[PDB]
């Protein structure tokens, strides 16, 4: 976009990085609905549920990896940050964390995402 | 004297702010009880009632959101939610991870409805 004042350049980047933050939230939200439906019919039929969960785990990592390039210690106390980074690391290296630690992690990126959004729209 | 259009704009706006504020207030009360719990485990149980009344405020947050819910959880996640909501209502103590997944879920539920209003 052409000849923007330093003012205008700033209001546009704010509006745009706020909108893509929203979009990323809706596309992650939507992705998870997609996996849910597949599980829900997978039972409407052994290892199906293992790869569904492993695929869901891959989606949540890339959701997390998206989140980091929008900005992380901002949002967590120290105890929860290293548990956080252990899981992230584990998912990043293709190993499959403990199912309740992964669920703690899914919810925490979701949570941080919403917190980032609301710190833009307010 | 405001139009319908105008009259409903503010009550929308007021209700958005009404619960944004409601979120920050609960948010800062968790930040408060974390810090007290932090220095409670520095010196050394005092750690425990600190966990206990933290739990008893998240159960209050939940209680306050619901007054304004299966709209956010598939039935699997929904029942694990309701069991652990019940246990805190009855002074039980769920195992830590169960309570964690509960605190995070209600937090996300509050974030979600503030969004339906704002977007």
């Amino acid at each position: 976009v052409t000849e923007l004042s330093d003012a205008q350049k700033k209001q546009l980047k704010e509006q745009q990085e706020m909108q893509q933050m929203y979009d990323m939230i809706m596309q992650h939200k939507r992705a998870m609905q997609d996996m849910q439906l597949l599980w829900e019919k997978a039972v409407q039929q052994g290892t199906w549920e293992h790869q569904l969960r492993r695929m869901e785990m891959d989606k949540t990592r890339e959701w997390a990896e998206q989140l980091t390039k929008m900005g992380i210690g901002d949002f967590l106390p120290p105890d929860e940050l290293e548990k956080f980074m252990e899981t992230f690391k584990a998912l990043k290296e293709g190993r499959e964390p403990d199912y309740s630690e992964y669920k703690e992690f899914k919810l925490t990126v979701e949570n941080i995402g919403y917190q980032m959004l609301m710190k833009m729209g307010w």
